[PDB]
């Protein structure tokens, strides 16, 4: 793993594991996903860092509000895939972070993702209204021109989720974290969310299908002690709308949507 | 990956992961269960391997783990390369045991060590039997001949018999099931798994006030995508020894049981 030549991104290698991939001998998504996060840790930690060195004197952190994954090959069990990251300023509305996917044999890229991720107190939670101005210790580690994973105008990465409308289609009730779906500090990865997200989806659709795309909301953080119901309703390649929420009081807590073709 | 000069074992390093390590920014148990499986994958494929041979797929036997015993002196800290050395051998017609040797790449120490009994199993009808003669003969020239054992001792604890938890339990983890990436490429539930539903009946004091120094775990039934799962624990104990069943929801069949033991921070 090291810093591209400008130091304005970072590249890593992976080869694929065998506990990593799905029934088809290439990685799931959400081992794609745990990837992705190994790249950002890797970056934060080349230049001198979801905590983030400076801004610890307000008790602010970075948090993820939207995730946007394309796949269009999944790598194969054995595979080495390498992965491009960098962060760019969006303003006063925070950070967004690209990666691009490639296959380490051909170098032709085999899938791209994108997140939103937003400046919050870690005690208050909810967030300390984010638009910072003498923030400006990160443009120094951002490329200055534009440089979209996703740039296209009118695209499946900024467009508006709806809420999933009850009775749902299909329904996955009484998903509970175990202490392998924490982090360092206690609190639910975001990939558990993806995995959740997915146990809706009836088995003979992920037998017959892959999963091309897929954008997740992230509205509020499930703890350790709480119950969440996954819902899916298809409303088309098969397009579908998710909702987790949490099993008692229905506090939603996510929405998305994922796309897939026939194999 | 490679396997040694003699050919007779395999090993691999791999650098400590951030979404890897737990509470204490070391890798946790089912992260390095993970690591052996990994590399015993790889130590397979080394060797022309699929671990079936095309006399195992005629007959449609396959290898299943019986018991599972991991002990832990420091565990891999996030940014670390851990090198993990692991080799098999023959154990008559009981069948096949598999150790593994961990050490830090910087220090060339053993941080820990582990060791597995497998059997042979008809993978439709799920029936137990001893190796066959002409079975063996095709492993005997991948594994070293004088023993090598990873826990030699006396009386080592990887050799203990396991008993029955008793109702009622001290402590439980009532209704889990496993998710999708809870299994491997041929759809059933992952060992490791396993591992983690009998950690969670292990009250959180105990987690953050104890490092977790060896845990030993017995196969009897395997769980299906479908069941729902009880974890329970009772403390059978400076160093705190618990005992582990895992059965399941419907009907109380018994699947797991096991022993950790804990040291204090
Ligand atoms: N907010 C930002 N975080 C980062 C990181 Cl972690 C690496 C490189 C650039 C940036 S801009
Ligand atoms: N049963 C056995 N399987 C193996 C494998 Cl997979 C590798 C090396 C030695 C042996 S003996």
């Amino acid at each position: 793993g090291s810093l591209t030549e400008d130091g304005l991104s970072y590249k890593e290698k992976f080869v694929v594991r065998s506990y990593e991939v799905g029934s088809n001998k290439t990685a799931t998504v959400e081992t794609i996903a745990n990837l992705l996060q190994e790249v950002g840790c890797n970056h934060a930690q080349s230049v001198g860092f979801a905590t983030t060195t400076t801004m610890r004197k307000l008790h602010l952190i970075w948090v993820t509000a939207r995730m946007h994954i394309e796949i269009y090959k999944y790598p194969a069990w054995g595979d080495v895939v390498e992965i491009e990251t960098w962060c760019q300023s969006e303003g006063r509305i925070g950070t967004r972070r690209d990666w691009i996917l490639k296959d380490s044999v051909t170098g032709e890229v085999t899938g791209r993702a994108t997140s939103k991720w937003v400046m919050m107190n870690q005690d208050t939670r909810r967030l300390q209204k984010v638009s910072d101005d003498v923030r400006d210790e990160y443009l120094v580690f951002c490329p200055q021109e534009p440089r979209l994973a996703f740039p296209e105008e009118n695209n499946r990465s900024l467009k508006k989720i709806p809420k999933l409308e009850d009775p749902a289609q299909y329904s996955m009730i009484g998903l509970k974290p175990r202490r392998a779906d924490l982090d360092m500090n206690q609190h639910v990865n975001n990939v558990t969310y993806i995995g959740w997200v997915l146990e809706s989806i009836p088995q003979e659709i992920v037998d017959t299908h892959e999963l091309q795309v897929i954008t997740l909301d992230y509205r509020r953080e499930c703890q350790q002690d709480d119950v969440v119901d996954s819902l899916t309703t298809t409303t088309s390649d098969s397009q579908f709308l998710h909702l987790l929420r949490l099993s008692g009081d229905g506090q939603e807590i996510n929405r998305g949507t994922t796309l897939w073709r026939k194999k």
